[PDB]
């Protein structure tokens, strides 16, 4: 089972995670229509995931990794969003729930930047936004995040929009160019270590 470890706002941890997630903040090309408007998040609270499944199936897949990735995990720190974070704290991120025509395919997707994936909370383009106000930019309801370890591997770097149903040959991960998109085809390939619960705030 999931454990929620609470991190407190005092924390040298708590705080690294916060700063990452507000300096990374950026400005999107479809002017805020997905994600909404806003320089900066509200944090409600930063809990750690403790779960030994997954953290076993994580590790077992990042051994295979490091082995044709000339012993090296090629691990970073990324954010997902996306309607799922709830199944994904409980057994794991699931690739099956993938959609090919994604861009770069039927893969799991990761940004550095946490206005990016913001932008998947409530589901492509934003979907219709919150449940009770319908406002992509809602200032009042809850959303949340993750900011997850991710095994890269050895990444093929791709420059054209490309259905792939799995990593290139050799390669664990792809590094998709339309900013970065990071892309993982098998779900035990990150770990969500941060759940992040918080509110995008108004603009003064
Ligand atoms: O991840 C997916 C693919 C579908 C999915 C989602 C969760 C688990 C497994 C598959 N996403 C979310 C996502 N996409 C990004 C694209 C570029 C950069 C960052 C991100 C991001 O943070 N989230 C697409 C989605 C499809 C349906 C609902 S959210
Ligand atoms: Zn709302």
């Amino acid at each position: 089972g999931t454990i929620l470890l609470d991190l407190a706002p005092e924390d040298k941890e708590y705080q690294s995670v916060e700063e990452e997630m507000q300096s990374t903040i950026r400005e999107h090309r479809d002017g805020g229509n997905a994600g909404g408007i806003f320089n900066r998040y509200n944090v409600i609270r930063i809990q750690k995931v403790v779960n030994k499944k997954l953290r076993e199936r994580f590790c077992h897949r990042q051994k295979e990794v490091s082995e044709e990735n000339h012993n090296h995990h090629n691990e970073r720190m990324l954010f997902h969003g996306s309607p799922f974070i709830n199944a994904i704290i409980h057994k794991g991120f699931d690739e099956r729930h993938a959609y090919i025509g994604g861009m770069f395919g039927a893969g799991i997707y990761f940004a550095e930047n946490s206005s990016k994936s913001n932008q998947y909370v409530y589901g492509i383009g934003g979907g219709t936004g919150c449940p009770t106000h319908k406002d992509r930019s809602c200032y009042i309801c809850h959303r949340q995040m993750l900011f997850c370890r991710v095994t890269l591997g050895k990444s093929f770097l791709q420059f054209s929009t490309i259905k792939m149903a799995h990593a290139p040959p050799g390669h664990h991960s792809v590094i998709g160019r339309p900013y970065a998109e990071y892309v993982i085809y098998r779900g035990e390939q990150a770990y969500p270590e941060y759940l992040i619960t918080y509110q995008i705030m108004k603009p003064e």
